[PDB]
DNA sequence: ATACATACC
DNA sequence: TACTGGTATGTAT
DNA sequence: ATACATACC
DNA sequence: TACTGGTATGTAT
């Protein structure tokens, strides 16, 4: 089914008829170049699954036994270090962009809406999700699913502004909170909770926009956070409260929209939560990882744990280590400060460009935008990468690393232009037929 | 209603079109503000007509002599020695999109969004669809209309390809926008008289050879543009820029027109020319002059004395140049810019903290634009449009120049603060904000 | 170091 | 008519 | 120097 | 559902 076939792994999308919805998507997508490319990618994934299953058939009882012991040794060390003492909160705005648009055009409140264009949606409101409409779906497809759908263009500066208002509230509870995008954040409220236990009602009191008082527990802190967000912005958030970031993230989606959920911070509660948790609900387990694990009979975190020996023989160390943490209900119990960025990039999609001189011009423009962006943070990098996507949706990237760092439109373009030239020359006399180009700079000195 | 002063919009059922536009527009906030602006123009027309009725024979006679004196100097210096070309791409953005998606060449299309179109192709223009009209209205006029989102970087790239051709014929050509330019081909015509066929042969992408006349040069330019970019241009040839621009529109699209450089050809062209065809005569000026019985450049000349009493010096000087078929005969290099701005429309913002943040973001973009050209300025102006489409601008000027996001924002935020305080306790209900910097050291 | 894929919002 | 854009990282070479 | 209006693409 | 954005300059205070 790939990308196109409805992805219901999002809040507010339970109980839909994927057979009926996918017939509509397929009718709207039939014969397109996008579809052609999706079939190619699906066949790739299936080959990868086949290679894993062939490797699996070679595994013997002896090997599995040995892996089992080595994995259980590592699990014992993870288990002994389990930290249940931090209160991690994940805050996540409800239908963020759509909610802002509905707030400011209340005629939209009772309608199914989405934000974006006929080419692409960035989100949808909860009414629209009941028709299968969602982020990453083209608007023209969404309209087939929901003829009455209102598609609203984005107002990115508004969303940055709302986000600033939210973050100012969040800073009160964890001044080192980790903002992930505009609409979500992790907080460690451990310290705050400790101080809060001796705060008089005056420091936990808010007037409505007659006053209200919030208690001293974690659930009360998060009710206070949500209340302040709603009062300041007129928008709701959901929240998860858990002993680590992995669990808190799963929890914040659970009672969406306008809800919250806490896993009590005792081991038994964690394990009972994780027990029948579908792995697709955990951050980092995407469509492909899900498909590969499903081939092994793995759908839930219990199954993930049960097959840990096998996973240690079929997946890299970074992957089976990650799976084992999930399967034990472990994750980060402290938040790290936003580090040095490793890359910066710009890319753009367009109607077909096939003339070499126009491709060079496009490349130069992208190099200039990217130089402007680097200038803002005074960064310089040693590696320039171009990205080309042809009209059949096939992506290539072509990188070059240089001895001395670069920053200016001129320097970036002198590298990118050569990378592009090499591609134009390779297909000659056939023009490159492009729908997207991008330029990325990386290898900043650390 | 339908502003039909464009190529391809001749002989439309404007009755039907204006009904559809009007059903789509009446009752809106937009329409409310249009009525207010139309009333202000009508008031301005009424003030003028009441002034006109007080003008004496003696006043008219004194004006007439001053204007005739000024017209003598203008006529004396009439310069017919330069061949000025105006090049203008046909349906520019739409043509680019049709070029690169074959399914579109036989359909009505427009470029932009459901909120706003930047242009339309000639098929769509037959339904009254055009630039400056919202796509949602265009779709009522033309259900089958294809609205293509813009690809601005492609248009810039095509413009570069076009400008490279134009530099062969006049290296000091003046680019006016992405799709249009003025060239002075006088020098090139001198050189070209003695050029062998080798220097005037271009192959189709079979050879083609072009002659030595101005018309043949412009054919050669238009042929080259179509071979390089796959798009057509129209062109106007004339002794000055004012006339050249009129001519480029005359046989649009994919056409060409010349006014030969003799006084008589200029006057026969100008004679029954509707004034609205001249660049700088917009809707408002046209309506005011129509109120005086002025539709053509002939009528504009005749009422020159009256024009000098009813209009500022700048305006009647300008009208007089037009009525004599005069204009620029040498093209200046693009001088120092006078300002830089950014503005943006959004769904309603009414919370003061959000308004400050938008102002901040706008100030950063603007500092970024300035940093690119290393410019600093002393005047910062904010622009606020409310949900009833009313525009306010508020400026402040400082001693020493500024350029950083912080400096620009320090000034802008106090201007915004003043507007928020003046309406308190009612919030400002905005649909647009902008920031502009000006007063560069020149 | 480079190419391509996966994942997230 | 029309299938996004920015950053990090995993996998494989 | 400031505010608002017109014009162009 | 939905009426643009950038620059210059004219009109009036
Ligand atoms: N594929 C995508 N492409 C572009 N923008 C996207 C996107 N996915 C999301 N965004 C933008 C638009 C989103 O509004 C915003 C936050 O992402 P979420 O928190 O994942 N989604 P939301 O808040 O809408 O709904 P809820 O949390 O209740 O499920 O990021
Ligand atoms: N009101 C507007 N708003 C935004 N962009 C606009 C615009 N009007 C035009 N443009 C953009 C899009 C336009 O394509 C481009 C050139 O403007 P023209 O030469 O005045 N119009 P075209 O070339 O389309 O048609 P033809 O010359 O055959 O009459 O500028
Ligand atoms: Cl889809
Ligand atoms: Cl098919
Ligand atoms: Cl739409
Ligand atoms: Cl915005
Ligand atoms: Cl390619
Ligand atoms: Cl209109
Ligand atoms: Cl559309
Ligand atoms: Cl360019
Ligand atoms: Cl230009
Ligand atoms: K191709
Ligand atoms: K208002
Ligand atoms: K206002
Ligand atoms: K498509
Ligand atoms: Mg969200
Ligand atoms: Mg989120
Ligand atoms: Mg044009
Ligand atoms: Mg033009």
């Amino acid at each position: 089914l790939l990308r196109m076939g409805l992805n219901d792994n999002k809040a507010g999308m339970e109980g839909l008829d994927k057979e009926k919805i996918n017939k509509i998507i397929m009718e709207a997508t039939k014969g397109s170049r996008f579809y052609g490319n999706e079939l190619k990618k699906e066949k790739q994934v299936n080959q990868r699954i086949e290679n894993m299953m062939q490797q699996k058939a070679q595994i013997t009882s002896q090997q599995l036994r040995k892996a089992q012991l080595q994995v259980d040794r590592f699990a014992m060390e993870l288990e002994q270090s389990r930290n249940l003492s931090n209160t991690i909160v994940h805050i996540d705005m409800d239908a963020f962009y759509a909610a802002v648009e509905m707030r400011d055009n209340p005629e939209l409140k009772d309608k199914p809406i989405a934000v974006g264009s006929m080419s692409m949606l960035s989100t949808s409101n909860y009414h629209a999700r009941r028709f299968g409409v969602r982020a990453a779906m083209p608007g023209f497809i969404a309209k087939r699913l929901c003829p009455q759908l209102i598609i609203v263009p984005p107002n990115f500066d508004k969303y940055r502004a709302v986000s600033k208002e939210v973050k100012e509230i969040l800073a009160d509870y964890d001044p080192n909170f980790m903002a992930m995008s505009l609409d979500e954040a992790y907080l460690n409220i451990t310290k705050h909770l400790e101080e809060r236990q001796n705060w008089p009602e005056d420091k936990r009191r808010y007037f409505i926009k007659n006053s209200v008082v919030f208690g001293t527990s974690a659930q009360e802190v998060v009710k206070e956070i949500r209340f302040r967000i709603e009062q300041k912005t007129t928008l709701t958030a959901s929240a998860g409260i858990a002993p680590n970031t992995m669990l808190a993230k799963v929890c914040s989606d659970k009672n969406k929209p306008n809800g919250q959920y806490q896993i009590l911070p005792n081991r038994q509660a964690v394990m009972d939560f994780i027990k029948d948790l579908p792995i697709r609900k955990v951050s980092g387990i995407g469509k492909v990882t899900e498909k590969m694990l499903k081939a092994l009979g793995i759908i839930t975190c219990t199954e993930l744990y049960q097959q840990r020996a096998l996973l240690s023989l079929l997946f890299s160390e970074t992957s089976w280590h990650y799976f084992l943490h999930i399967s034990l209900g472990l994750g980060s119990t402290h938040l790290t400060r936003d580090g040095e960025r490793k890359s910066m990039s710009v890319e753009r999609t367009f109607s077909e460009i096939n003339k070499a001189e126009e491709q060079y011009s496009l490349c130069q423009e992208l190099c200039s935008e990217l130089a402007q962006d680097l200038q803002k943070e005074r960064l310089k990098g040693r590696t320039v990468t171009i990205k080309l996507k042809n009209v059949n949706f096939e992506v290539k990237t072509r990188a070059s690393t240089v001895s001395s760092v670069v920053s200016t439109a001129e320097e970036i373009f002198a590298i990118a232009k050569e990378l592009l030239k090499t591609e134009i020359d390779a297909d000659f006399p056939h023009p490159l037929r492009l729908r997207l180009m991008g330029v990325r700079i990386s290898s900043f000195p650390n």
